[PDB]
C-alpha cells in the first residue's frame, strides 16, 4: 500500500518565514506576532500596512525571503522521503512567502494559503483557502483511498496529524507532546525516519 | 486564485512505458495497450502472466524501465510548470513500473495504482485504486478550493479533462481531438506553456 506523506513546512523543513524575513529586514515595526495582535486578521492588515509604508513590493519581499534556506539536513530528507511516499507539503503560510524555499526543495507539492498583489506589485490583501486545510487535505487524499502519514511541528498541526493514519511529532514543544501521546515524537531527520518505517504498512529501508 | 496543474504521465512526459519495455526486450506480446485489450483488468492479467513466462522479477524489469528516459523537452517543461503552479501526476502505471522515471520528473506527486510483489520479488497482481481515478484525483483538489488545469493525451484522459476547469489535449490522436473539440489541442511543449497561461487567472510569463 502506498502512502502519501504529508509534511508540515515551517519548523519542519524550513525556519519560520515571517519572523526570518522580519528579522532580515531589520525593520522592527515588522516583527508584531501573534502575541502582540492575537487577532489574525488584525495582524495581517498591519503587517500589509508597514510593508507598504517602508516599499517593500512582492518582488522586495521574495528575494530577501531567497537568502532563507532549508533547515539543515531537510533537503536530504525529503529526497529520501519521495524515494518511498508520494509526498505533499501542507502550511499555513503563502504561496509568494514560501516560494522561493520549495525551489530549494525541488517545488514539492505545496497546499496553502495566497496573498493578493495589485499592479504594482504591492501586497494589498491575503486569502485563507479554507478553515482547518491541513486537516481538509488530509480528509481529501482518504477519499482516493490512500494511507496518509504525517509530520508537524505545532499545536496547528495537530488536526492533521489525528486525521491522518498515524501522526509523528518533530521539533514539537513539550506542551504538544505531553498533550499529544498517541503521536511518537522525535527531533532529528534521522529518527525521523525511522518513524516513517514504523508507520509505513510496507517494508521500506532506511 | 489557487492552482492545480494535473498531468497525465504517459504520452504526455514519458513514453507508453509498456511499449518501450517491449522495445527494449524484445517480448513483442507486451505492446498491447487498451486499444489491444479494452479491460485493464484483463491486458493486465496478460501482462503479469507474460512477465512470469520470462522469468522477469520486479527487479528486473524496473532495472529496463531504468534505461527509458522522459520525452525530449518534458523534464524542462515540468520545471516550468513547477515555477508556476502546484504539479501532480495522474496516470494509469503503478508506482514500481514507474519509479525511475518518476525520479527523473524530481517525483512530483502521483496518483496512480500499485502492483502485489511476493517474497520471491515476482509481480503476482495488481490493485486499482479506485473507479474513473483521474477524474475522482480532479473532484478531490475541488474538493480543497482548488481551480484545476490539466493536460492528457488520450481518450481515457477524457473524463479528467472535462471534470477540470480547463482542459488541455496534449500529443492526442486525431480521433481524439476531433472528438473532443472543446479542448485545445497542441503538440509542442512550449505550445502546452501556451494554454496553461491562458487557461490560468493569474498573470504568469513565458
Ligand atoms: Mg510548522
Ligand atoms: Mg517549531
Ligand atoms: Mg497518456
Ligand atoms: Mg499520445
Amino acid at each position: 500500500d502506498m502512502e502519501i506523506a504529508c509534511l508540515d513546512l515551517e519548523g519542519v523543513l524550513v525556519p519560520e518565514i515571517w519572523i526570518a524575513f522580519a528579522e532580515k529586514t531589520g525593520i522592527d515595526a515588522l516583527k508584531a506576532t501573534t502575541r502582540d495582535i492575537p487577532d489574525y486578521d488584525v495582524l495581517m492588515k498591519q503587517r500589509l500596512r508597514i510593508l507598504d509604508e517602508h516599499g517593500l513590493k512582492l518582488g522586495d519581499i521574495q528575494e530577501v525571503i531567497a537568502t532563507l534556506k532549508p533547515l539543515e539536513g531537510a533537503v536530504e530528507f525529503v529526497d529520501w522521503l519521495r524515494e518511498r511516499f508520494q509526498v505533499v507539503i501542507l502550511s499555513d503560510t503563502f504561496y509568494e512567502f514560501s516560494q522561493p524555499l520549495m525551489r530549494q526543495l525541488g517545488f514539492p507539492t505545496l497546499l496553502c494559503h495566497k496573498l493578493e498583489i495589485d499592479d504594482s506589485d504591492r501586497v494589498v490583501g491575503y486569502q485563507l483557502r479554507q478553515k482547518d486545510p491541513k486537516r481538509q487535505s488530509v480528509i481529501a487524499f482518504k477519499s482516493l483511498y490512500y494511507r496518509v502519514i504525517a509530520a508537524g511541528d505545532s499545536y496547528n498541526d495537530t488536526t492533521m496529524l489525528s486525521e491522518a493514519h498515524a501522526g509523528i511529532l518533530f521539533h514539537a514543544p513539550e506542551n504538544v507532546i505531553r498533550e499529544f501521546p498517541q503521536f511518537p515524537a522525535v527531533h532529528t531527520y534521522e529518527d525521523l525516519k525511522r518513524e516513517f518505517l514504523k508507520a509505513s504498512s510496507r517494508s521500506l529501508s532506511l
